[PDB]
């Protein structure tokens, strides 16, 4: 378990970057399409431009061992409040759980051997 | 800058603790009234029961030096989108900034020297 990042959904990426980067000092680390990943002294923050959604993303190593550890408990959640492990197009393996406020939580790890790794 | 914690506002504390602690593995570290602070492998997550607000809390040390460094840029933000440094009755010194999604962000730190911790 590396870090817990809020995943914000904002209307204008440039305005968001103006606040978080230029005003608050966040460093823009990675960007693809309408997605952005920032860090303030190492702590991550995810942004998605949007002119239920994922509000939290938990970065981890070996998401399979974590998923197995949590499996028995995840089996007790309403079927529509949990998603199975899935290799995503953007280079991350992840699974989802719905939170009490209605938004979703993501567990995510970069793909290991045998896959294209995005920088 | 120690961590960036999401600050969730949930319908029922017990139901939320069951999910995060019992199902996902988080540890409850402090609770008071409708507020709770948990950690997963040392990573923070804050909760508030509510049967626009702060959705992000950034835990820091020496928040006074940080405020000074951000001050010039904070001065260019709409007046109603920024709050000055202020000591809170709940043991933290914080300042706030409104985010592009309408919710707020907190920079917070426990009172330094001279205070009961």
């Amino acid at each position: 378990i590396h870090q817990i990042t809020p995943f914000l959904h904002i209307p204008d990426m440039q305005e968001a970057l103006t606040l978080f980067c230029d005003t608050l000092g966040f460093e823009l680390k990675y960007r693809h399409s309408n997605y952005a990943y920032l860090e303030l002294s190492g702590c991550g923050l995810r942004l998605l431009e949007e002119p239920a959604r994922v509000a939290i993303c938990i970065d981890v190593s070996d998401i399979d061992s974590l998923h197995t550890k949590l499996s028995p408990a995840l089996e007790n959640l309403p079927a529509d409040q949990v998603e199975p492990l899935k290799n995503m197009p953007y280079g991350q393996r992840e699974f989802q759980v719905r939170m009490p406020d209605g938004d979703w939580l993501n567990f995510t790890a970069p793909l290991a051997e045998g896959h294209h790794h995005h920088h």
